[PDB]
């Protein structure tokens, strides 16, 4: 073993580790800032992380390692100093105005500020932000007065994507974080899933705010305002009231957001049921015609990016089923002024979402018909969370009350969308009752579940077999095509998720501190919530929700054809041949 003490107290041990973690393991208070995702910013290392070894100095304790005979101080007069003196030169480059800060409830940074009671050389008051601020693209914005160039967001990107759309950059004898060239990210490679932002402690990176086409909608007295939910919103939003972590909270929602004056109450995973069944009728479809195969899910907007820029010629093979959110939409402008008399001119459909990268499809030029856009809006569910406490509605102490059913019913197969394999899971329980022409009773597919990146399984449809594969987390995308496990068998079916996890972890959903993401797996305590939902349902087939059947019936006929596959579909091209390209 190895003989450690650490402010007088001698700890034995054989573990190989580093002093931040040894500490951390052992209840020690360490502070740290730019380590997370066992990265620190190797060019940049922020120091607020020292300690005292004695015998050897002030070290870093975040990628130090324990070794046997160390004696560590971790609060000593000159530790205290240092960091104290690092978070000075940081405010120096800091605009410390948390009073409108979009991060003012949790920031990592005003909390290192209060620990260590630290204050400027020099106050940083820009008069002008102008140069500082980029909000051109349609999700993702910057602000470079809030930071702190410690490298978290470079490091999520590389790790998470591994397309490297966010980098170091030299502008003008200065570093800064942005896109390639200091383009628009929308204009690069960059998926828009925000995992960026997810890993910045400060307020520098954010989703691009749609707070005020929401409340001007609200506020015009002619617009008829609908609100729906992503899956995930019911299983995270609690986090940012202090409820805790893997919390149901779906009724406090709909209350919450009729206090807020929205005109109706309905739920994406109503579309989410929308899309199995013009997905699962279109593999149907797609077997019947051998092809063309694999077909891959088209819902999630940072896959379609990555497609779009890493691998176009799959554009063909993803599902000409909208995306839940879209096809929500698209049914909200046409469906619904037919069962409510409202003139369709006169809707403003918002979601809210887990998501950065929804808000740059919701604004797809094509997205709309007959001048009516599907989607008016995109909030995420940071931006709902500020919404209901600018207008101070008590979340926490609110009753339940349920959505309005038209297009706010849904089954379990939509309820479980926003974990990774919940596309896939749901999309077969409608595609095997559709192509046996049956009501089977086992719809559980486990197999296809959980957080590991890459899961395949062998399916029996119809007395064949098929290969399905679920890929979890774009990074994984980039392993399964450059690997030649694409190639090694014959897929069918393949479901993509840019955000490891899925959509309960998606760029729009609360931040989460580096301490708690330690002792909270986050990824399975918010899917959880969904998965139970599933299982607690009457019905848990997205062709079994009886609001959809009614609409189908009603007003679209069958899935795959006629006027369903008129409106309800959305194909994506690779560019014509032209030269230079
Ligand atoms: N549109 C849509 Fe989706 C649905 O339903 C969400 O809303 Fe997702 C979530 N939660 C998000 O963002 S997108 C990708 N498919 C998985 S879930
Ligand atoms: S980023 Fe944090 S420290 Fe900076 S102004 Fe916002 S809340 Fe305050
Ligand atoms: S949005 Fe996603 S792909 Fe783009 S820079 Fe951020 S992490 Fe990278
Ligand atoms: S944008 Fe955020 S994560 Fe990226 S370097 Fe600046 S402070 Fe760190
Ligand atoms: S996995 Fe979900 S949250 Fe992440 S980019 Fe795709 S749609 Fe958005
Ligand atoms: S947290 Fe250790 S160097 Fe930044
Ligand atoms: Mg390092
Ligand atoms: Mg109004
Ligand atoms: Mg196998």
């Amino acid at each position: 073993m190895k003989t450690i003490i650490i402010n007088g107290v001698q700890f034995n041990t054989d573990e190989d580790t580093t002093i931040l973690k040894f500490a951390r393991d052992n209840n020690i208070d360490i502070s740290a800032l730019c380590f997370l995702n066992n990265c620190n910013n190797d060019i940049n290392k922020c120091e607020i992380c020292t300690v005292e070894v004695e015998g050897t100095g002030l070290v870093t304790a975040c990628d130090t390692l324990i070794e046997d005979g160390m004696i560590i101080n971790t609060n000593s007069d000159a530790v205290n100093e240092k960091i104290k003196s690092r978070i000075s030169q940081l405010l120096d480059i800091h605009e410390f105005k948390c009073g409108p800060c979009n991060r003012r409830e949790n920031c990592e940074f005003l909390k290192l500020v209060i620990k260590y009671k630290a204050r400027a050389s020099k106050p940083f008051l820009p008069k002008d932000k102008t140069e500082y601020v980029d909000e051109r693209s349609k999700s993702l914005t910057v602000d470079r007065t809030k930071c702190l160039l410690c490298g978290r967001c470079v490091n999520a990107c590389g790790k998470n994507t591994e397309t490297y759309a966010m980098k170091f950059l030299n502008k003008n004898g200065k570093t800064i974080i942005g896109a390639e060239d200091e383009k628009c990210f929308d204009d690069t490679n960059c998926l828009l899933c925000g995992q960026c932002i997810i890993a910045c402690p400060v307020a520098a990176l954010s989703e691009k705010s749609h707070m005020d086409r929401v409340k001007n909608a609200l506020n015009a007295p002619e617009k008829h305002v609908i609100v729906a939910m992503a899956p995930s919103v019911r299983a995270s939003i609690g986090e940012l009231f202090n409820m805790g972590f893997g919390v149901d909270v779906t009724g406090k929602i709909y209350t919450a957001l009729r206090q807020l004056g929205f005109d109706k109450i309905f739920d994406i995973n109503f579309g989410a049921d929308m899309t199995i069944m013009e997905e699962a009728t279109e593999l149907v479809q797609r077997i019947e015609n051998n092809g063309p195969f694999p077909m891959f899910t088209s819902c999630c907007p940072g896959w379609v990016r990555q497609a779009e820029n890493y691998y176009p010629e799959l554009l063909n093979n993803l599902s000409s089923a909208k995306s839940p959110q879209q096809i929500f939409g698209t049914a909200s402008k046409t469906y619904y002024p037919s069962i409510s008399g409202l003139d369709p001119k006169n809707v403003f459909t918002v979601t809210v979402m887990p998501c950065t990268s929804k808000k740059f499809e919701a604004d797809r030029p094509q997205m709309e018909k007959d001048g009516l856009r599907d989607i008016d809006a995109v909030i995420t569910t940071r931006e709902l969370a500020k919404m209901i406490k600018d207008a101070k509605i008590p979340f926490a102490k609110l009753e339940d009350s349920e959505a309005d059913p038209a297009m706010g019913e849904y089954s379990g197969a939509g309820a479980i969308f926003g974990a990774t394999g919940g596309v896939m899971e749901a999309a077969l329980r409608s595609a095997k009752d559709f192509a046996e022409n049956a009501e089977l009773e086992d719809i559980e597919y486990k197999q296809v579940r959980g957080l590991n990146g890459i899961k395949e399984a062998e399916v029996e449809i119809n007395n064949n077999k098929y290969n399905v594969a679920v890929i979890n987390g774009a990074s994984n995308l980039f392993k399964f095509m450059k690997s030649g496990m694409i190639n090694e068998k014959q897929y069918h079916f393949i479901e993509v998720m840019a955000c490891h996890g899925g959509c309960v972890n998606g760029g729009g959903q609360p931040h989460v501190n580096p301490k708690d993401l330690e002792k909270v797996d986050i990824k399975k305590v918010r899917a959880s919530v969904l998965y139970n939902q599933d299982e607690h349902l009457s019905k848990r087939k997205s062709h079994e929700n009886t609001a959809l059947v009614k609409m189908y019936q009603n007003y679209f006929g069958k899935p795959g054809e006629g006027r369903a596959h008129e409106i309800l579909h959305f194909k994506y091209k690779k560019s014509a041949w032209s030269h230079p390209q």
